[PDB]
């Protein structure tokens, strides 16, 4: 769609924010309540496929089912025909430019986002649901330092190949918390752990190679932390994001990450 | 609004959760979204006048202005009679608790003065007065989080919570909402309302005129004065906004006497 859309007669669009895997987000209004809400619309190419409809849907189901201050909330779910899901409107800027431009972040701000993360995304855990994409993308940071997920898309291409789990790349909570390893991994020293030319190998990586070793200057206790998320068996690493949120705080006291 | 229905052919009503002065709060079912939502229902007898319809209409545009952990959530509004969806919170308000309780412990009523400063400070920040701060409209979850909920007479039952400019029908301030939590402060701390009587009159009255009575000798000093400063007639020498009021109770619970009002 353009900019003087009004979905439903109700919601007109304004300013388009981003243009993510499957939608296009944007900055728009609600004529009933006059409020200011962020809407994801289906591409003009998959709002014809029944299978993007199906896959949209489950998106709006899953994230209206998560109530946390960490996990950009849904207001509404509709069809113009074009898709859309209505949502809280976030001012932020993805963990995705600002780790382009910071390059890393402190340790202080690197664990308090890691537990923010882990306390949003065990309330996906506790439901029952994988979040399946964790990455700097998905994570939206408010100038306040408040963390957004956002993007439940695939829950149940190099960019979600860059920190993808061992037994997806194969073929669980476990895996959203080895991703989220893989972003702290990325976050406390400014390089990601596997890396290559191609989606295939940095994929490969993840399975048969193991993880490249972190700077010296980091403390053994954020050290330790980011090699037990970051096992292949996701017996050996913590079982949802709560237990890794508990062991972030830990690190974060001066203790050790404990065993799960 | 009867039981069964759905609105809109989405909204299932399913439990009466609780009746205000407005509406019915509804324990509901998005169809849709397959989630358990709250809705507010305009009461019957006023869901065809004009009066009470524009009233409903500006409570859910200033509830849906405010985006908070600590402040229900709208979602959606409409008029199958108008509706409010907002967020369902598995909670029991500040009226019932204390009934059971009789009063809180510090810890308890310290946390749950802060959390409600934080809260209206979003509303303060915006601009707005929520003006009916009393425990029915403060929702304490299992876990002890505070939900703000009523902003049917906020500006850009109230008797025993007035604050007395609010009563002399001076115009509204955050600081206002300051005394009213102020009242729910020193109820809870000891387990009575500071103004009492028959009729509504003599509690406003109470408020213009009369002093608090002194909170138990038991508390300490430091509590006593916080709830002594946010209860002073004279809303300039009161905390100006939630913020700065949660951030003397804030020092309180840190072992420090409360700052004095900017
Ligand atoms: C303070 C308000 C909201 C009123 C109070 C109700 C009254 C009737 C007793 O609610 C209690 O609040 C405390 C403090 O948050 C909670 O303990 C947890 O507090 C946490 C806060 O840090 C954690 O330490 C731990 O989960 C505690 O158990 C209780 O589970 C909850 O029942
Ligand atoms: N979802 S995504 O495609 O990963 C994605 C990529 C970039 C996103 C982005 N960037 C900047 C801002 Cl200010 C913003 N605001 C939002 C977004 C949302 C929710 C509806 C998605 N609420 N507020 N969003 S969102
Ligand atoms: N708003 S009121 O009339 O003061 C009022 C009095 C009592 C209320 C109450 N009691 C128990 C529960 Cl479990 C509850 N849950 C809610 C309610 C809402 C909607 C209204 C914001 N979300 N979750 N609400 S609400």
């Amino acid at each position: 769609p353009r900019v003087g859309v009004t979905l439903s007669g109700r919601y007109r669009l304004q300013r388009l924010i981003a243009t993510g895997g499957m939608g296009q987000v944007w900055e728009a209004v609600d004529n009933r309540l006059g409020r200011r809400v962020a809407v994801k619309v289906l591409k003009s190419e998959f709002s014809s496929d029944p299978e993007f409809i199906e896959r949209f849907r489950a998106e709006a189901r899953t994230t209206a089912m998560l109530n946390h201050p960490g996990i950009a909330s849904v207001h509404d779910y509709g069809e113009s025909r074009t898709a859309y899901l209505v949502m809280e409107l976030v001012n932020g800027e993805p963990l995705n430019s600002v780790l382009k431009r910071t390059g890393r972040l402190s340790l202080r701000h690197a664990l308090d986002m890691l537990e923010q993360t882990g306390r949003a995304l065990q309330i996906a855990h506790a439901a029952g649901l994988v979040h399946r994409d964790v990455k700097p993308g998905n994570i939206l940071i408010t100038p306040t330092g408040q963390v957004k997920i956002t993007d439940f898309g695939i829950a149940k291409v190099m960019g979600t190949a860059q920190y993808i789990a061992p037994e997806q790349a194969l073929g669980s909570p476990a895996s959203d918390v080895y991703s989220l390893g893989v972003v702290g991994y990325e976050a406390v020293s400014g390089k990601r752990p596997f890396a290559g030319d191609g989606a295939l190998t940095v994929a490969m990586k993840h399975i048969k190679e193991p993880p490249p070793p972190l700077p010296p200057d980091l403390p053994p206790n954020v050290r330790e932390l980011i090699e037990i998320t970051l096992v292949k068996n996701p017996a050996m690493r913590y079982r949802s994001g709560g237990p890794f949120a508990d062991a972030v705080a830990a690190v974060r006291a001066g203790r050790r990450p404990p065993r799960p």
